[PDB]
RNA sequence: GACCGCGUGAGGCCAUGAUUAAGAGGGACGGCCGGGGGCAUUCGUAUUGCGCCGCUAGAGGUGAAAUUCUUGGACCGGCGCAAG
């Protein structure tokens, strides 16, 4: 099923990677961002908590995004990563890369690659405290 | 104002009398310069909340966890609003 696409013709969704240091998002809408094709989660692959946020575990996700996409006839994604952002970190996550690296391996093509990570142009106060977060 | 003379007057006379303008200071003036000050105004994302839509079963959090939040739809995505 899905559009009705020629031969050569390629179409694009749009991939939202979020990479958080806990967590990581594979989700995957269509060019408007509104409609959800199929979104898998790291923290849907494991069993440890521990483990949400591997690099294993974001490929297992990267994996059975493509497959439900491809089925639906996607061909190609435009990337989106994001960190946490605003007060939170700026730099995203360790299954960043290997979610990216595992959509390209599996048959899907890849359109442009982006940041949309929050960047507050000010900021409210951050939760650490003044001392701040000391262990 | 000293000084001499002369009728409270009319005089002479003094080279007649005011150091300088501080690499002290105050003040004027000139064109500037500055996250200085006060009042008003404008803007920016973000966060939180909220509506509505989309798809879903986990989300969050940590050294590891649990309290917590979620099929009544959480989180993630999209549009919009609100407030500080």
């Amino acid at each position: 099923l899905g559009p009705q696409v020629a031969e050569g013709e390629n179409v694009f969704g749009v991939c939202h990677i979020f990479a958080s240091f806990n967590d990581t998002f594979v989700h995957v809408t269509d060019l408007s961002g509104k409609e959800t094709i199929c979104r898998v989660t790291g923290g849907m692959k494991v069993k440890a908590d521990r483990d949400e946020s591997s690099p294993y575990a974001a490929m297992l996700a990267a994996q059975d995004v493509a497959q439900r996409c491809k089925e639906l006839g996607i061909t190609a994604l435009h990337i989106k990563l994001r960190a946490t952002g605003g007060n939170r970190t700026k730099t995203p996550g360790p299954g960043a890369q290997s979610a990216l690296r595992a959509l390209a391996r599996s048959g899907m093509k890849i359109g442009r690659i982006e940041d949309v990570t929050p960047i507050p142009s000010x900021s409210t106060r951050r939760k650490g405290g003044r001392r701040g977060r000391r262990l």
